[PDB]
């Protein structure tokens, strides 16, 4: 089971140093910082990131948010990226959630961090190149080490 502890607001960047953002559509997606769209993007580059004490620990439990009037949260449900059209709770009683992912460090990288869904073992956060585009996808990593599944979280009081 899982206790909400502490919220902080973050910014989210991929192996290119390109910064997590939801567009319009509510995907999300990396943007190159001299994007043209930096600027009507900005709002939607912070996220609230919300630290759960576990009952069985694994890694450290979070979810990750995000408000536009109303606050929704990354869900993993299906193996899929979605956000639910929830706060994040605070409390959950199952040993696993489709919100929560554990964030992990990097060997001998501890700025680098990986996220792993707790509903669907060895699927992480990645970015992926498609087409145009640098999406947010959940993965299948059997083997770590793979960079486009590492990030850097920056705190907006740090």
């Amino acid at each position: 089971y899982f206790g909400k502890l502490e919220s902080k607001l973050s910014v989210i960047r991929n192996l290119n140093d390109q910064v997590l953002f939801i567009d319009q559509g509510n995907r999300p997606l990396f943007e190159d910082m001299t994007d043209s769209d930096s600027r009507d993007n900005a709002p939607r580059t912070i996220f609230i990131i919300s630290m759960y004490k576990d009952s069985q620990p694994r890694g450290m439990a979070v979810t990750i948010s995000v408000k536009s009037e109303k606050i929704s949260t990354l869900s993993s449900e299906n193996k899929i990226i979605s956000f639910k059209e929830m706060n994040p709770p605070d409390n959950i009683k199952d040993t696993k959630s489709d919100i929560i992912f554990f964030q992990r460090s990097v060997p001998g990288h501890d700025n680098k961090m990986q996220f792993e869904s707790s509903s669907y073992e060895g699927y992480f956060l990645c970015s992926e190149k498609e087409r145009d585009l640098f999406k947010l996808i959940l993965k299948k990593e059997d083997e770590l080490g793979d960079r486009s599944c590492m990030f850097t979280v920056q705190n907006e009081d740090g």
